[PDB]
RNA sequence: GGACCCGAAAGAUGGUGAACUAUGCCUGAGCGGGGCGAAGCCAGAGGAAACUCUGGUGGAGGCCCGCAGCGAUACUGACGUGCAAAUCGUUCGUCUGACUUGGGUAUAGGGGCGAAAGACUAAUCGAACCGUCUAGUAGCUGGUUCCCUCCGAAGUUUCCCUCAGGAUAGCUGGAGCUCGCGUGCGAGUUCUAUCGGGUAAAGCCAAUGAUUAGAGGCAUCGGGGGCGCAACGCCCUCGACCUAUUCUCAAACUUUAAAUAGGUAGGACGGUGCGGCUGCUUUGUUGAGCCGCACCACGGAAUCAAGAGCUCCAAGUGGGCCAUUUUUGGUAAGCAGAACUGGCGAUGCGGGAUGAACCGGAAGCCGGGUUACGGUGCCAAACUGCGCGCUAACCUAGAUCCC
RNA sequence: GAACCGGGACGUGGCGGUUGACGGCAACGUUAGGAAGUCCGGAGACGUCGGCGGGGGCCUCGGGAAGAGUUAUCUUUUCUGUUUAACAGCCUGCCCACCCUGGAAACGACUCAGUCGGAGGUAGGGUCCAGCGGCUGGAAGAGCACCGCACGUCGCGUGGUGUCCGGUGCGCCCCCGGCGGCCCUUGAAAAUCCGGAGGACCGAGUGCCGUCCACGCCCGGUCGUACUCAUAACCGCAUCAGGUCUCCAAGGUGAACAGCCUCUGGUCGAUGGAACAAUGUAGGCAAGGGAAGUCGGCAAAAUGGAUCCGUAACUUCGGGAAAAGGAUUGGCUCUGAGGGCUGG
RNA sequence: GCCAACUCAGAACUGGUACGGACAAGGGGAAUCCGACUGUUUAAUUAAAACAAAGCAUUGCGAUGGUCCCUGCGGAUGUUUACGCAAUGUGAUUUCUGCCCAGUGCUCUGAAUGUCAAAGUGAAGAAAUUCAACCAAGCGCGGGUAAACGGCGGGAGUAACUAUGACUCUCUUAAGGUAGCCAAAUGCCUCGUCAUCUAAUUAGUGACGCGCAUGAAUGGAUUAACGAGAUUCCCACUGUCCCUGUCUACUAUCCAGCGAAACCACAGCCAAGGGAACGGGCUUGGCAGAAUCAGCGGGGAAAGAAGACCCUGUUGAGCUUGACUCUAGUCCGACUUUGUGAAAUGACUUGAGAGGGUAGUAUAAGUGGGAGCCGGCGAAAGUGAAAUACCACUACUUUUAACGUUAUUUUACUUAUUCCGUGAAUCGGAAGCGGGGCACUGCCCCUCUUUUUGGACCCAAGGCUUGCUUGCAGGCCGAUCCGGGCGGAAGACAUUGUCAGGUGGGGAGUUUGGCUGGGGCGGCACAUCUGUUAAAAGAUAACGCAGGGUCCUAAGAUGAGCUCAACGAGAACAGAAAUCUCGUGUGGAACAGAAGGGUAAAAGCUCGUUUGAUUCUGAUUUCCAGUACGAAUACGAACCGUGAAAGCGUGGCCUAACGAUCCUUUAGACCUUCGGAAUUCGAAGCUAGAGGUGUCAGAAAAGUUACCACAGGGAUAACUGGCUUGUGGCAGCCAAGCGUUCAUAGCGACGUUGCUUUUUGAUCCUUCGAUGUCGGCUCUUCCUAUCAUUGUGAAGCAGAAUUCACCAAGUGUUGGAUUGUUCACCCACCAAUAGGGAACGUGAGCUGGGUUUAGACCGUCGUGAGACAGGUUAGUUUUACCCUACUGAUGACAGUGUCGCAAUAGUAAUUCAACCUAGUACGAGAGGAACCGUUGAUUCGCACAAUUGGUCAUCGCGCUUGG
């Protein structure tokens, strides 16, 4: 008869991002005629920790193309760039690791990161520490480029998406135990409130369909329906499967 | 309808709290002295080499003892109308981190928040607090205010999600009305005459069923012994069978069959003789009812009759209990359940020492007389009255229905 | 009494015109020493822990002088105080950072720990940075201590002497510097201020144009400000043994803001008196036995600091571990070892 | 030479061996269980094994998305992007994680139309409307999934002693407990069996295992280190105890001052009696003498609270789901937003064409004339059930356009709509400057200027041309022209809105009968029949006794004929039992069913004819209120059956076999109404049946609560007390037998009479506005049904020992291991280690180990919330100053004092050992007493401190730490 936990979450007060001490998005320039007709030279001037993100940031400082000032932007530092790089961005940019190409430029077998989706968009995919994604293969009847994400999935973008040459720097942060508490607790005060979490079992009836009983045990099958309503569905949701391989 | 008065646990609606506590966020502050001695580094020794070893340096850790801080294990100590609606004393856990803490800020009631105890959300939490709907509804508990006088119950029937309730009939009050004065439309009573019954008892030597014992007979058709190869051959024992007897039995057996109790009748609403009506009935004014006229009818058994009949409105009651006799279950019960009557409940009074039911007896306020039950050695009113026997208790002799 | 900040306006003097200073090889220095739209950098501006070093205050030892305490005996001894603010100038120049000469293995330099050097070490010579560093002015005239004269009811009167010279440190509080450890944690923003890139535009010859320089002049609103901050000034119905954030922090013992005693400061506020029955509450002891008590060793007792010797099973090899088990500990009189500065 | 600090290590000397001298400050060891550890938690009874945790595993999701919030609009995750976010389970490391997809879930690019709404389409009708096809998701079917919920049994045969079963086959239901582990925090029996630990062990440890009911991420096994966690043992230690004593402070005490509260019907001495079954009051007795002080915990069934346990109410509430009825969300279809075009594919139109046999070649598929049709067939018959010849139309399978209908797909456009980016900064076309080839003057193919370096980059130089002669100012190129789309993506799909179907404990509301020797479980005594209890009219109770929702066109109606069961005697197979003959035959047969009645030319059996099992209403009986329903009975008014007729028949031979209102539906009338008038559909009325309420005078209805609440109930359970005494315990009587013979020394079978309330039952009288619920500890008293001790009788009593019995309750009846234990069982001592009451004595006397709140784990059960007579661990014990009682203390008791008497009340002593008797009596031996006397001792009681021991704030003396 009460909200359960994860009901809870959608309203926030508590369960919102901690964002105090980040610095700002991670997003590619806003796409312009310079990177769509010819190239544009910027600096990376330092490479930052970005809190409760694993992969490193890269502040790159670029001439803006018809104003006189700097224009400054923040990017997601792929692995063997280093302070005092040239960066390139734009269709004729060479292919160099660091560089920010449209996928029609991008030749078959490449490996990216920071793959947009929409032209123009700046950038939504292969943008976690140690990701990428690979280009599969071109269609210039209807400009489309396929690429290979992270999880596997095949997806087909406008071939006018760019993506930055290379792979996320901070791979393999996944790989060290954590052997402790506190560790998870540093981890996730700088990310959300999402941390311990009470299993479901542990609860009384009135906050979990899992809860109660004389034992620990769910009593009905932890596998729930699609449309299940908020608040009953709880455990695997819309499971083609359970249990090992 | 507030509905005689007071009272629920709840439900609904609209508002108020994060000054306590829970969690996130922002910005500040706080945490002796010791122990162990990880990486990294320096030097030396052994060895053929590989490599091994030794002594220093350094200061890691959700590491250890421990002060402050934070918390609260045991005494199940003190106190327990306290210093205190959670405190005090000794003891105890942790103490550089998932650490402690101030202020600001965010989350508000079927909502929040929860390292999860249904915990916390201002001494309020398995749904906060404040006002209102609201005099919420209660077959349930408690109260329900002057006097005398008259009458005066019920715990039983049927129906009800009915079993602590209600309605219904019965019991009761009030109002009367119709008549009547012994010629009485009557009666919890007898008498006379007529009917029904299957209990008590009795019966099995009567049907059905149960059951003991012997006696006399019988078989081409029972078990054995003897005489026998067998024999429908013979002699005996026990069994069946028949006959006449015999012990003992029945709520769901019975021929017979009480006591008590049940029904009907004993005139004026009768009888007799004529005539009439019918569409009913008969072969038949043959019957069956009914209607007119004439005559007779000493009231047609006893006793009593503080009279008989009729109607309307309505209260309370619908938990009963006890006793002689009859009687079911139960070892029995101050157990549980039925029949008739009476009693207590609703009722005092005398007796049984004492007592709701036993015995007596029922009652306005008094004087006198006499009794009921029970008593007359004292307590305590009335004889140590007149008489006959029994008992002698070295066990507390014995001493009055229920008891 | 002596300073500072912000704002306003001018006057005098100074400074530049090679229109927009000079010096240094350089780091950079000097009180001044153009400039508009536009653009750029820095400060503000940041976690935590450990060692080391510097500064201020405190603590502490010795000497000189002033006063006081003790003095049956000893005590050149015991006690108190012996001060220097903001601000201005000059000097100095921690640890770092930076610059010039030069070119290094037989490698050297170097910290407690690290670390650094042909991407230029050692060495020689310099620049800059901090200071809560030094001297001077402020400022001895002030404050403090001591010794005198005077009114003796009301002179907040009047005068003198001193305020000096050294040592020491794993000491305590605060600030700072520079390294190192930790993070799947990397530990605010803005107002505001400073600097820089560019040079449109701008002036004269005995006066003009500028000037962040020196001195002089004027002004600076509104509200809070007492007191308590707690065993009686807040909350807990109270003058309630509870609860309520934080700053300062002496001496002795001792590892120690442990416990105990003491100085400054505070205080004897818990209604008082008499007696010392039982039963209680709190705190001890108890011959012999030693858990037989009790559901149960509950409670209490025992152990305990430091130094030396020594330490098993098991183990995730990190521990177990202070395992267990033994010895010592006072006072007094000595001995030895462990340092700094100066001088060829 | 001048200064400087406290650290370390040694050596003498020395004190009453004192010296971390106060203070400060681990007890240790050997094991088991749980949880890895650090951390967190029920503020005010539970700190834990519970929660979290790192590690491990599973699930969803690529933004047009996953999860979630929101009335709506829009939001959180998200300053994000799979090394991420979201939803779960397990719980370090090590090792392992077996079989099962049948069930419930979850899931799928699977077959298919078995079912499937609204809208839309077609037929009929005057229309309302009814019929058909088409028909989404979902459901059904199929597949996958167990680190999803969960489950892991039984049977038969089988090895050469037996036993088991490697092996083979089978059933429910998919499999049949694998590796492991165990009387476990998990085992009932159970205090299991064995070993060990102890003197003794329901405890601990190790082992065994058909294990009521162990078992593998509902995780199994182990595990160093850790723990205010649960357990066992050992060492040290001790006032926990034997067994108490003593010391200090503060109280209590007394005084001055000050000064409440709880509680109070009236009050306060007892024994018994009865009584509402436990009186302070009543009855009968005992007694009983002013006024006061300090305690005390027996009583006042003391106070504290309208019992929280249990039951009841037509009272809730938290939670759950396979309860009833709904609902947010979500999926799906239609219409709308919604505009502009082109093609395929499947049906329906018509239109031409091909095919078929169960047995036979064959359309003989179906039909008519065929005797005649256009050389060909019948005209003959082989199958035959029905003819081939010439005509079509009828059914089934099968191709394709002229016209038209319908449905599903593919695709085109962008302006509606949706989404993305930007400070809406170069978008579309063309042309020029340059670079390439061709062959010859034109073509086509490309580019927009920036890539060794951690620099800077803006506000136009230049050329041409005007005002007039420039303070300077105005135009073009530099800087191509033209496009009145900021740049893209999806796109009439998505999205909004309205209806329609599915899903929907996420959420709302509600329900979850009654009787009942408490309630539940059980049963139905709830409608209802027979016999009996039932007491010879009727009526009559119990969860008394023994039993009982249909069936029949005949098993109803009528007429006729006959007589059944059984027995006796006879007849081949044939007999106990087949069919047949005669005789007897009162029903001993049959009549649907339970039982009781009833019936013989019948009510039974056979046969004939039949539908009175018919229509109409009234009356009566049974039940009973003299209501209804059911059932039955006697007439009346009709039509019938049967019989010759009287007559009989209104269902079953009689006594049971059944059902209101509202609604639905059927039958009946030339019936009534639709209210402005007519006709016709439709609807509504009247009369009689049918669909049912079995809780049967008739709601529509699942659990749980230990998180719990309220109104009440002693109308009703869980103690004591009261009745009873079956059961338990303790006695008696008779005498068949036992006892070498002998019933009775000692016993007492078969029977039979009693007593007791320390057993347990039975009951429900008292108590629910509360009488504190086990056991132990302490303390007193009482009983005898006597264990020991004193005195006796009897013996199958030689002695010793033992047994039986009689006076007898004066005295005593113990220390320990295990268990919370009562109980039990062992060890030990002893004269003995008897049994019991006192509200199952005794909690304002204690304790709190157990039971019996809230936390938590295991096993079994349940889908679940949760349950458990199963186990386990942690879990607040309140108040006396009132009256009485009792213990002591003043006082009263007629001046004061001393010495005394004395009723009455209380009372106290107890048991054992040794020596001698005595190796005596007795006895064949073995063995083996007792009186007297002497000396000690045990338990208990009253005193006392010479000695010993204890006690210190003599603060007495000494020593000593820090200040
Ligand atoms: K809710
Ligand atoms: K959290
Ligand atoms: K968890
Ligand atoms: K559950
Ligand atoms: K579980
Ligand atoms: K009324
Ligand atoms: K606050
Ligand atoms: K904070
Ligand atoms: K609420
Ligand atoms: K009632
Ligand atoms: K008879
Ligand atoms: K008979
Ligand atoms: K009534
Ligand atoms: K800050
Ligand atoms: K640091
Ligand atoms: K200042
Ligand atoms: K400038
Ligand atoms: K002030
Ligand atoms: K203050
Ligand atoms: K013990
Ligand atoms: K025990
Ligand atoms: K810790
Ligand atoms: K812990
Ligand atoms: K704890
Ligand atoms: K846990
Ligand atoms: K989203
Ligand atoms: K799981
Ligand atoms: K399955
Ligand atoms: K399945
Ligand atoms: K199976
Ligand atoms: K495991
Ligand atoms: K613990
Ligand atoms: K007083
Ligand atoms: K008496
Ligand atoms: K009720
Ligand atoms: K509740
Ligand atoms: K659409
Ligand atoms: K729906
Ligand atoms: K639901
Ligand atoms: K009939
Ligand atoms: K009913
Ligand atoms: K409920
Ligand atoms: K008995
Ligand atoms: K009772
Ligand atoms: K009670
Ligand atoms: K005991
Ligand atoms: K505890
Ligand atoms: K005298
Ligand atoms: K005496
Ligand atoms: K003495
Ligand atoms: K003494
Ligand atoms: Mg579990
Ligand atoms: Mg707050
Ligand atoms: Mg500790
Ligand atoms: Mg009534
Ligand atoms: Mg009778
Ligand atoms: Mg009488
Ligand atoms: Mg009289
Ligand atoms: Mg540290
Ligand atoms: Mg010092
Ligand atoms: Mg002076
Ligand atoms: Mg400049
Ligand atoms: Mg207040
Ligand atoms: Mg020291
Ligand atoms: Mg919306
Ligand atoms: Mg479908
Ligand atoms: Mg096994
Ligand atoms: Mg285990
Ligand atoms: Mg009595
Ligand atoms: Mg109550
Ligand atoms: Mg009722
Ligand atoms: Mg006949
Ligand atoms: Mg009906
Ligand atoms: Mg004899
Ligand atoms: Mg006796
Ligand atoms: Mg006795
Ligand atoms: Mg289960
Ligand atoms: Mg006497």
């Amino acid at each position: 008869g009460r909200v359960i936990r994860a009901q809870r979450k959608g309203a926030g007060s508590v369960f919102k991002s901690h964002t105090h001490h980040r610095k700002g998005p991670a997003k590619f320039r806003s796409l312009d005629y310079g990177e769509r007709n010819g190239y544009l030279k910027g600096v990376v001037s330092e490479i930052i920790h970005d809190p409760g993100r694993g992969a490193p940031l890269a502040r790159v400082t670029f001439r803006h193309p018809f104003r006189y000032k700097h224009q400054k932007e923040l990017f997601v530092a792929a692995e063997g760039m280093y302070t005092g790089q040239f960066i390139y961005c734009g269709k004729k940019a060479n292919l160099m690791v660091g560089n920010v190409l449209a996928l029609r430029s991008i030749p078959e077998g490449a490996v990216v990161c920071n793959v947009e989706h929409k032209v123009g968009d700046r950038g939504v995919f292969a943008r976690c520490s140690g990701d990428y994604a690979i280009v599969i293969s071109h269609n210039p009847d209807n400009g489309t480029t396929r690429i290979k994400l992270p999880s596997g999935a095949k997806k087909i973008v406008p071939s006018g998406c760019r993506a930055m040459i290379g792979q996320v720097a901070g791979g393999g942060r996944t790989e060290k135990p954590m052997l402790k508490a506190g560790n998870a607790y540093h981890k996730y005060r700088v990310k959300r409130n999402c941390w311990p979490k009470v299993r479901g079992v542990a609860m009384n009836p009135v906050e979990h369909p899992h809860g109660g009983g004389n034992h620990q045990h769910i009593g009905h099958a932890s596998t729930v329906r699609r449309d299940a309503p908020p608040g009953q569905k709880v455990g695997l949701i819309a499971a083609r499967r359970t249990g090992r391989l």
